[PDB]
């Protein structure tokens, strides 16, 4: 028992990571089978930043530009080219520890795990998610650019994420590996803000029923409610709509605690209303919403 | 900026992880070398774990009661021991993915990632605390024991914590790669249970700097304490008493955000006797007790 935020294990991306050198421009690439994967912007000096013309700056590079440095050996660039935000360096050699691997696009309130690393060296590993508005909440400093998330089934890896920049609000924002950026933001300095954000309901009652499992029970109440009268009160606290098939995905949780869906709903209800009294949640004074149903029924007893 | 509770990448563990059988018990290992650890209780049957002597079941074993399972290979067992609650097995064949390591003993107060295992194959990555009552705050179901704890620093790996039980509130005991318990806990079936716990303060002001550094200020305050009135709050609180090698250690967050560690206490003193009046600190409604000085010093910019 006992309920923690718990990331993947790295050891799969940690074979994968390298560092990526444009001029004076360092980060992180993911270098799998002959192919390395960055962040356009390496090409891009303190002077074009503003507005700059990936085309045309890359127009202007050779395959000489690019230092490739894996561990303590340099890697031969032997093509370069641009897919949307990501440049793809091939290499002269395949990575052997290459993992069985798959490029996704995640939606908002997946969550994944992140590799914080700095100069190709991995320094720390956490769990986030996506947030509705497309932005995460991470922990990057200059140097991490290049950085992946990922989840991980059975042998296989699922990169979701490389990391690009960080907004106003200390929140961050990149790409998929297709170069895509998540959410309505460019890589080129600009005003660029994160969105309003709302709480992701499904994900608090996966949590909700992660603390029956774990035996805090405090919340829980003999009332029930409808569909659309809990979702009256979402709306007014800025929670995301709970859609049905939200109430089937919670099915296995429900069953494993006889705890029906809209009785979970209930005892919500009125935890928004009535706050927790000095009270908390697997060891939680907040509801927390960055825990999928997938991510409790995988962690917690069955 | 940002900041998240962050593992360490866990690569270098997983290569040493294997499973260990004995009779119809199955638990985890640690492979380093050619020895192979895990806890002393993978000897005992259901029908002597009240009171077994360990002795007398480990005599009555050979080295082909051990089957020792790294991936898909079988590593032959050739010599058996027991050092304190942990158990080493002799195999013929040297880890070739050995880190370099070292086996320490952590503090309360300090922190650890964990690698949780089963079956001999790792499912996630955490960070945590050991409790001053010795304890620890994991998420482990049956299955899990053998699973370790531990930090990097450069390229060593300092091997911490080896896990064998839970107890009655859900928290989580176990040893050192010594095999010496952390605690006053037992190998063997009892009442035991965790005595009473206390808050880390150094850690409290250490995550108060955090906060700080990455732009939440509002508990600040112009005020200013002594260590000792500001102790007598900690008592008050069950707060842990505030030394002044503390305060030394809190020295280098205090200088790089210009706030003196005894205003830091009064900031402290104002929130333990005030509460939060409906605002979070780093996302948090609740004082976060379980980032050391050096946690935040490695996560948080320069
Ligand atoms: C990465 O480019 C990076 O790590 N680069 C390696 C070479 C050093 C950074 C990562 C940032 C750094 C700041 C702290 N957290 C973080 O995640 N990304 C940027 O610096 C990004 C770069 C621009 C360049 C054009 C393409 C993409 C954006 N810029 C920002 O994150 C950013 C935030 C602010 C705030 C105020 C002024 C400017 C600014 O830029
Ligand atoms: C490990 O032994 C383990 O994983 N063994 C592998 C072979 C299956 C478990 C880990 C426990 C399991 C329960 C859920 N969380 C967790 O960390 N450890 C135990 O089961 C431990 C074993 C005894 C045996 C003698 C030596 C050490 C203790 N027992 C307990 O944790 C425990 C808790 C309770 C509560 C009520 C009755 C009994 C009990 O046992």
């Amino acid at each position: 028992s006992g309920f923690r935020k718990m990331a993947f294990p790295s050891g799969k991306v940690e074979g994968c990571m390298v560092q990526v050198t444009c001029g004076t421009t360092t980060l992180n690439g993911l270098w799998l089978d002959d192919v390395v994967y960055c962040p356009r912007h390496v090409i891009c000096t303190s002077e074009d930043m503003l507005n700059p013309n990936y085309e045309d700056l890359l127009i202007r590079k050779s395959n000489h530009n690019f230092l490739v440095q894996a561990g303590n050996v340099q890697l031969r660039v032997i093509g370069h080219s641009m897919q949307n935000c990501v440049l793809k360096l091939k290499v002269d050699t395949a990575n052997p520890k290459t993992p069985k691997y798959k490029f996704v696009r995640i939606q908002p309130g997946q969550t994944f795990s992140v590799l914080a690393c700095y100069n190709g060296s991995p320094s720390g590993v956490y769990q986030c998610a996506m947030r509705p508005n497309f932005t995460i909440k991470g922990s990057f400093l200059n140097g991490s650019c290049g950085s992946v998330g990922f989840n991980i089934d059975y042998d296989c890896v699922s990169f979701c994420y490389m990391h690009h920049m960080e907004l106003p609000t200390g929140v961050h924002a990149g790409t998929d590996l297709e170069g895509n950026f998540y959410g309505p933001f460019v890589d080129r300095q600009t005003a660029q803000a994160a969105g309003t954000d709302t709480t992701i309901t499904v994900n608090v009652l996966a949590w909700l029923y992660a603390a029956v499992i774990n035996g805090d029970r405090w919340f829980l109440n003999r009332f029930t409610t409808t569909l659309n009268d809990f979702n009256l009160v979402a709306m007014k606290y800025n929670y995301e709509p709970l859609t049905q098939d939200h109430v089937d995905i919670l099915g296995p949780l429900s069953a494993q605690t006889g705890i029906a869906v809209l009785d979970m709903c209930a005892s919500l209800k009125e935890l928004l209303q009535n706050g927790m009294n000095g009270r908390t949640i697997l060891g939680s004074a907040l509801l927390e919403d960055e825990f999928t149903p997938f991510d409790v029924v995988r962690q917690c007893s069955g």
